[PDB]
């Protein structure tokens, strides 16, 4: 298992415009379009994205292409964020992939606001991490995600994924 991997089990594979689970156009494996509630609009994303005129619907290939960047804008995300990146740097592979699934998710944005939590995975205090982390809106909309990227933390090892 590798970060690969397990996003692509956390998001699914669709080759059509998908709403995602907050009812935004997506598209691929998780590739967010837009968050206009314009149909249109996400298809001309769509087009620069992929440099072409696609009619909403894309390749395989053309997927996991947008899906390297993304991972990628990921990573590198969390390594020019001064909050995050003494967090991630401290962790092991593992937990690491688990840090890279949240902000993919939710952006940087969104980990960034889990500053308790962050401190605590520094410290090394997973289990209570786990609980902080349960109490968020991630958890209550997303919970099988959620407990699934949670457990990650929690033991350093693959098992919530096989
Ligand atoms: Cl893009
Ligand atoms: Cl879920």
């Amino acid at each position: 298992m590798n970060i690969f991997e397990m996003l692509r089990i956390d998001e699914g594979l669709r080759l059509k415009i998908y709403k995602d689970t907050e009812g935004y156009y997506t598209i691929g494996i998780g590739h967010l379009l837009t968050k206009s509630p314009s149909l249109n609009a996400a298809k001309s994303e769509l087009d620069k994205a992929i440099g072409r005129n696609t009619n909403g619907v894309i390749t395989k290939d053309e997927a996991e292409k947008l899906f390297n960047q993304d991972v990628d804008a990921a990573v590198r995300g969390i390594l020019r964020n001064a909050k995050m990146k003494p967090v991630y740097d401290s962790m092991d592979a593992v937990r690491r992939a688990a840090m890279i699934n949240m902000v993919f998710q939710m952006g940087e944005t969104g980990v960034a606001g889990f500053t308790n939590s962050l401190r605590m995975l520094q410290q090394k205090r997973w289990d209570e991490a786990a609980v902080n982390m349960a109490k968020s809106r991630w958890y209550n909309q997303t919970p099988n995600r959620a407990k699934r990227v949670i457990t990650t933390f929690r033991t350093g090892t693959w098992d919530a994924y096989k």
